[PDB]
């Protein structure tokens, strides 16, 4: 019933830009919208972001986040490893190659979700959720060497999955940090269920 | 380390603008960012509100309530938890509250309210308020709940069972052409995880 008509581009910079929609409402009238995308997309989606599940034995089984500045913010954020797909790159692919850029952690695929979207009322923007488990006894995961790219500065946050919520709430109101959308969707869930 | 040197407007929508962010890196260098911003963002503590509605009746599983609407920046149509603007001067939970009537037709109770959290922190500065709210299924107010959407709202109600949402969302991806919100999924995955 609803659909695109044509898309005006309004401004394009280097990794972003906006553009004026235009789409039929079901009523059969036209109507316009102001829409971000990437300039960035090829692949499946825009990004990956990963779900590690840190598993030592004897310990709490962690979910392992990152801390960096976000210009866009102005300011520090915690959220999922992530970062965009490479042309030609599986998400899967993308997904260890991440955490592995952004934590060091070396870890196994569990499941991939579909392409699903992080802000449908203003961008096209997509990821794939990966998630992925980590055993943390092997040696390779012992003193996990975090090999950023140029321009990246990542810290790296793990959490123990069981008590996720209230440790992602003390972080905000202790360190003042903004918690990324997913992972507090997550970190609900988690307490949700059952 | 990091903070904000500028932010420069490159172009400025009616919703939405885009902007030049320099920043200072954490090796005392100055660097750019292509920053998204809304136009709409006043004194507010974020940007909007999304509403996970837990709807609770006597001798039935809880569910899970959602909406799916068609989204221009999508070109198609989403699978999200209940969500709007906050409006000037409003709390997030009255946001919520009203915006999960309005979409939904269902008159929640409050149960809890999040920080604000970051949409897609690496792209724009938009934050909402996730706010969970049990909706009491038995009362007579929310038998037969009606949405009473806006000009140019359209909004159709999925509630779905919180013991079995991710293959849920799973069946309706596979046998539709739509997307899934990534807060909805992650919101999904954990109460597997769990
Ligand atoms: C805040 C949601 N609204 C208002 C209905 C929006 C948002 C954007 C991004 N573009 C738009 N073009 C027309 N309405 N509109
Ligand atoms: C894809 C992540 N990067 C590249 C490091 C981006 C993204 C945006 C939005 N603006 C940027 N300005 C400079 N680098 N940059
Ligand atoms: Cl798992
Ligand atoms: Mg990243
Ligand atoms: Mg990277
Ligand atoms: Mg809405
Ligand atoms: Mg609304």
């Amino acid at each position: 019933k609803q659909y695109i008509i044509s898309e005006e581009l309004i401004s394009e910079g280097k990794w972003v830009k906006l553009e004026k929609t235009t789409y039929m409402d079901p009523t059969g009238k036209t109507r316009t919208w102001e829409s971000v995308k990437r300039t960035t997309r090829k692949q499946t989606a825009d990004g990956v972001a990963v779900i590690p599940v840190l598993q030592r034995t004897l310990h709490y089984e962690c979910i392992v986040l990152v801390k960096q500045f976000r210009p866009p913010m102005g300011g520090y954020c915690i959220e999922f490893p992530a970062g965009l797909i490479d042309d030609g790159e599986t998400p899967e692919a993308a997904a260890l190659r991440e955490l592995e850029e952004e934590t060091g952690y070396k870890g196994d695929i569990a499941e991939c979700s579909p392409a699903v979207c992080m802000d449908p009322g203003l961008s096209n923007c997509t990821i794939h959720i990966v998630t992925v488990t980590i055993n943390g006894d092997d040696a390779e995961n012992a003193r996990p060497k975090p090999k950023p790219g140029d321009g990246e500065f990542v810290e790296v946050i793990s959490l123990p999955k069981n008590d996720l919520l209230q440790r992602l709430d003390a972080l905000v109101a202790e360190e003042h940090l903004t918690v990324d959308a997913r992972v507090y969707s997550y970190a609900l869930a988690l307490k949700h269920a059952n």
